């Protein structure tokens, strides 16, 4: 029908609450998750007030096209939600319940500066246009916002789900928007990547290092190659799932310091040798002697100082 | 129309039941299945009774729009199903039949514990809202749960398909719900994983352990880090398959006990070819023929003892 | 509008026949491909009956929604047939021409025992759900089965599409079933495999099995432990193609002797060895010459076994 | 409403034409393309015919719905085309003029005999069925048949777009069809492969080739084999985009001649080790300097010989 | 209804403008884009005017049903677009304004000779046909052509969205179009690549030139092949992202560089071996010193060309 008629010129208020069925489908590179939820309005039409003790009902049960519903619409999904209207129910004074359930793909960016140990916030914004002879403003309902106790995301904990109560108030095409903001905050589970990831790729790092120990150039070649060769399919593994970011991040330093320290090693393995086949022994043993005490301390305290520079 | 009016305020009880006819795509990353099956619904409408011998016919048949249906909803589906309707007949008491042929996705967790032994349970549920001015609840009509003898999961027993009888009553957004459990019990065939990836690890394995009866160093360190990229690879092909799980998972520990031999053979040869050099020939003759019999009698009680963890 | 009424209690004969246009999209992990065909229906009302010499026409042309056409159904597909109907004509006898358009995707299971050189048979089902007034039975109509000449599968040879004549009846959730079986045989082209697989896997074992005519222990380890890593990764590269099943297949047991080989020839070296090293050259020569015969003879005929063991 | 009557039984003449906006999505594994063009239609009906004068307007305009259109269908496409309808025009005479604009998925045979310098050609099949009261037939109207000139296809020349004139007559399901054939010939641009495939390939190749000039039985093994390594992850990268075909293709040749060429060098590194062991040096020194030569040249005339086979 | 009529035969002017509210999904394999925006149209029907002053109200809301609205339609899309209404207002005068929300799949080429740092333009074109009656053309609303603040592209930096005023005017299937531009320059961020690709190749390569160092012929192999090994690792991980393209690009032309100097040096290391045998030492001494010096040099000209012949 038409948008109800203002008694004084006051703008008309919608109060809104969305209820958490099912969360799906995180996924990192393209930053979108899927969601199934409720949606909840109320407004108050004065055109729809009965006397309850005439008809003898209480609760009256309109169709969806028999009454005026405000348009709400999300701003940052990809196409428009597929929703199927649950029920209208009209109250003696006036006031309407509208509840629907809906599906869809919702757009957020992601922050992957502390990749394996990262926290993220999902956003989730709701739009009204005003009409030409009414103002509509949005409202939230904290006896209507919540979740199930079955959401599951896979790899993820789930710990809090708000609205912020207050709207941002503009105007877009020469028209007043109101708009609402949902949010839904996540940590990673970082547990399996330290057996999978973490462990292996020291283990190699030591294997390399072995050749601090040993005198004979072909097989000290043949370990730090090797190993250099390992280290290059975990990086390839690795990088499938990180995408690329305009800024450094903590994984990418790790491995680029991995990449310096096994071209330091080959270095001192060839400065070796050239020192032993001139004549020079004492000196290459000073040096593999100096090797063997200096690099795993400097790789301790680079990967503490990077630590306290992105997590401190 | 409208609900069927209670004669002195009683639930209006309504009987379900699930044929299924297919089942397909079961995703261990997403967590997915889909299926293909029967709806069958059963109630009572005193307003449809008819006398047999007056209209001279005993079934009565309607289209879906012209009586009033309950609104029966899938709980942990992506989006809504797609169903079509079979047969609506009424019966000259009242009670009414209905069915359909419908399609869904589910959203089912699963359990990784015993990845290559395990056994899942998939869930599905069905819900019911009451309205204004009747209560409705579920129950099950064993005689219409089943399923096709040409269902067939691609990798998987299915074993049972059954009901709990019992529903789970409960108050969601200011009205009253009825919630049914259906379960699906499946095993996985683990035939194809042992001479597909059980045993040529093995073999590796054996192969790298060749080098204790050996005193060259170069050919050592060939046959040894050889064998570890080889693990490497098959490590990698494994992994895609499994998930990140927030718990620890049979195959990955024993990934990780695997490298953990690969380090320890590395640091042997190491100090086996540094005390001949050193010349200390006995001492580095009594470690390897030590490690010789040390390595397997670790590897298998390593082994026992992991299982008896996980599956004991 | 409503079933045709028997004369004298008798069931309704629909007579049915497929055109095959089109076939693609054959996955081998999935088992499913995807059809695109016509669909032929003819039965009998009296109650549209004409007389030609008064209307002036001898065929009459009905819309779908005018006159009551029996519900077909696939059984075996994983969501209902995209169809549009083509042409419905009546004849003045009372007998009705149906012809419609359909796609769908058909799901079919596969045996892998033989995968290379396989033949596989895929299904139709067609089913028809009796009514509460009248029985409905399937029959086959021979003059409209056939495919199209252009008819193509990517990797197959198409041989014939037959249909079963004998319908099978039973009683699905309380109501009469019958049931259709279209069959389509196909044969894998297996030309491509030869060149692309067989042959150069056999180069590889050969260049492995060299190592029987030298006396170097370095260059023995990296001949056979190279041509080991290129084993798995043509391996690697196979295993993509063929899905996981719970039986023995052809391509596994020859993956899984290939193994055993490469163990085999691992134990043999380091027994040349430790022979050599402890001065017993005889002995290790001997070995060393048994086993250049010995390893291809035992190679062939283990194949011969297989082979007779799968194919005969 | 109805089919235009024949005034002396004669056919009814429908004139065409495909305007091409888009092509993308070429698939040579599956075989598909993507298309995006205007269809044209014209015939006439006596029964749509005015006065110019009389009613005062030259050109009338209908609704899709108010008047009889040819069934016109696409036989090569996956589903049904979408499509909308642009303007429906008719003269005072009686023509009428039709246009639409249409999307679809196309399936089409390709060869792959000279694959990397191979020619396509793609067709367009449309048929039309006639009715029990008349006869359809298709001619092709030259006026309107062309491209844009921004379609682009990614990797591919288009060359021309043509019809041809004549059209096939036959019968199918006790009717008579009519069907027409659009051409359009493309052209593979292969400037990429040579710096990307080949010329690496020819590198790796002559790396390998340096072995006849070497007298270090291990340094010869390692060179041999590595470059075999490398061969093989080139193939298998190469493998991912030609689909299995039941015909030999000149990449395949070109890549079994090259496993074959290395088996050869493998037997002639044994052969010189083998030789030089027993104290024959000058036998080996001769048959290293012949393969010297002889390896390239061989090379190159099989080369020549199947570039000749495959392309004169 | 009907177009409205002209006073003095004038073309009717449709003013349009498009403010961007999302932007996703940059395929560079593909060349396509997703997009999600506003529609804003303006013209005049005289038919449509009122008087304000009479029916007392100064704005008139319609159904999209009941007036004449223009098609518009855009050119270089996959299928048409997905649109909802959401408010058609007239002014007394007679203009009426439009708008809507759509999402929609483009199709635009793009330019990679400078892959790693280049930009891109993207386009959408828009069209109308004129009618038999009346001649329509488009014009541009400049106060409403914009974006949001929130529009992000994953991985590349949006820089304006423009407009050209003037449209180009032609005649296609007789009948005139007017067709608009709309422009969308971006730029990719490059940060990533360096740390990523660039440096850990130049340590690859900067560890395969340690071979000029040293004197044993092994230990050079074994460096030089397992470093181009590496080389090819990286060049298959790489050659995933970028698509052919008929022309030479940077990235390519490094790639094939850097095979083209590990060529060179296999050939330096196996001259240098091969005098030394012949007992000429001084020569392969002063060879190798003259390498040491010349292969950096040499690359780094190499270089500093090709990054003024493309950039320059
Ligand atoms: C030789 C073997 C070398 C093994 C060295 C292992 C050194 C690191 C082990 C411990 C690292 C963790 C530090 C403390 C972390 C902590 O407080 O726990 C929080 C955190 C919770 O993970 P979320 O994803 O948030 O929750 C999911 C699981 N609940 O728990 C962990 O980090 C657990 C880490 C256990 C890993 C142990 C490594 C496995 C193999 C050990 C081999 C020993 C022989
Ligand atoms: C040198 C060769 C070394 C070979 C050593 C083999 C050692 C292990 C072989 C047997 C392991 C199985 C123990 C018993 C298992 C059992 O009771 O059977 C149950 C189970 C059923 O599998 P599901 O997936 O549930 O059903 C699908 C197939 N029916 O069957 C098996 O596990 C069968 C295992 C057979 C594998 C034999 C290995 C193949 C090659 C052997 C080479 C011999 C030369
Ligand atoms: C810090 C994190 C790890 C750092 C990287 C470690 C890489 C691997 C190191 C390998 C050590 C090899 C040492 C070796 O070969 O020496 C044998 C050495 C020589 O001793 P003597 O002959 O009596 O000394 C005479 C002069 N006083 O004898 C031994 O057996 C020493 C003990 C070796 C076993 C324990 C080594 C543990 C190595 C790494 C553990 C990290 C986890
Ligand atoms: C050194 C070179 C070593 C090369 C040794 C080759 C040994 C095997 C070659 C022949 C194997 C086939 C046996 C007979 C098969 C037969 O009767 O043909 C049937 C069958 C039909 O294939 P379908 O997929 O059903 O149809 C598609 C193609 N028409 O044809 C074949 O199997 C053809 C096989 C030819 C492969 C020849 C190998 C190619 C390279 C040879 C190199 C010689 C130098
Ligand atoms: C437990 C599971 C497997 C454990 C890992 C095994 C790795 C491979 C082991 C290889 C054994 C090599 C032994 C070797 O080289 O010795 C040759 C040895 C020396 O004997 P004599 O000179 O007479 O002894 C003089 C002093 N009494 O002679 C032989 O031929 C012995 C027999 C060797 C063949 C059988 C070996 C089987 C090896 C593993 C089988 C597991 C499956
Ligand atoms: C040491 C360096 C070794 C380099 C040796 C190079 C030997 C081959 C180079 C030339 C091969 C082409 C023969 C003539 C081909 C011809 O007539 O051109 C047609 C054809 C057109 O390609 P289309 O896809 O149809 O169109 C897209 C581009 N216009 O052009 C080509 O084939 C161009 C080939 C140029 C490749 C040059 C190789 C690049 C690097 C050279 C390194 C030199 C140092
Ligand atoms: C069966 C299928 C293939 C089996 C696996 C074969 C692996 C490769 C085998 C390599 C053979 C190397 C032989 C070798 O080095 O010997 C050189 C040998 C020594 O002869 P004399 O010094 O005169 O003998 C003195 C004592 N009567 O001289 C030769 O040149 C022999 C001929 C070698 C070339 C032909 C070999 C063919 C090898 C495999 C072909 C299979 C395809
Ligand atoms: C031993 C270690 C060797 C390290 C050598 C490093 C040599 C190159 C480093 C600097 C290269 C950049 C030149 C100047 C570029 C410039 O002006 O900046 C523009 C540009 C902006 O990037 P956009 O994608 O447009 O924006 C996203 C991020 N704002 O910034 C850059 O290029 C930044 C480059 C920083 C890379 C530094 C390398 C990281 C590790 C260094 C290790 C040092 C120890
Ligand atoms: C045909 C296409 C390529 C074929 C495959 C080529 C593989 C690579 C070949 C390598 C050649 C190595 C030659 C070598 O080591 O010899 C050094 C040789 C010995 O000469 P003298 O001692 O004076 O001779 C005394 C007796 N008259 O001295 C040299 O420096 C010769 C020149 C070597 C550099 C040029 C070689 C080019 C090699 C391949 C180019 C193809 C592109
Ligand atoms: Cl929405
Ligand atoms: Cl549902
Ligand atoms: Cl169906
Ligand atoms: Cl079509
Ligand atoms: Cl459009």
């Amino acid at each position: 029908v038409s948008p109800p008629p203002p008694i004084a010129d006051e703008p008309l208020t919608v109060n809104t609450g969305i209820y958490l069925i099912e969360c799906y489908s995180l996924d990192d590179k393209a930053e979108t998750f899927k969601v199934n939820a409720f949606l909840s309005l109320s407004w108050k039409d004065r055109r729809l007030a009965f006397d309850p003790v005439r008809s003898g009902v209480r609760v009256k049960t309109y169709e969806p096209e028999a009454i005026w519903i405000p348009e709400i619409r999300f701003v940052n999904v990809e196409n428009a939600r597929d929703a199927d209207v649950v029920d209208i129910s009209v109250s003696p004074d006036g006031t309407v319940q509208y509840l629907e359930r809906f599906s869809a793909r919702v757009l957020s960016p992601l922050d992957f500066r502390r990749y394996p140990f990262d926290s993220q916030t999902l956003h989730i914004y709701l739009i009204v246009r005003s009409v030409d002879t009414r103002n509509i403003v949005l409202a939230v309902d904290l006896e209507k916002v919540g979740k199930n106790d079955d959401v599951f995301l896979t790899g993820w904990d789930i710990e809090s789900f708000t609205a912020v109560v207050k709207p941002a108030n503009f105007a877009l095409e020469d028209r007043l928007e109101s708009k609402l903001d949902y949010q839904l905050r996540i940590s990673r589970q970082y547990f399996s990547y330290i057996p999978n990831i973490i462990l292996p790729m020291l283990f190699i790092l030591f294997i390399s290092w072995t050749a601090f120990w040993s005198t004979s150039y072909e097989a000290n070649v043949t370990l730090v190659v090797s190993t250099l060769i390992a280290h290059i399919a975990f990086n390839i593994l690795v990088e499938t799932n990180l995408p690329k970011t305009p800024y450094m991040t903590y994984t990418g330093a790790i491995i680029f310091m991995i990449y310096l320290f096994y071209f330091v090693a080959v270095i001192e393995v060839t400065v070796q040798h050239y020192l032993k086949v001139e004549s020079q022994p004492a000196r290459a043993a000073s040096i593999t002697r100096a090797s063997r005490i200096a690099f795993p301390v400097v790789f301790l305290l680079a990967n503490i100082i990077l630590a306290f520079l992105f997590f401190g």
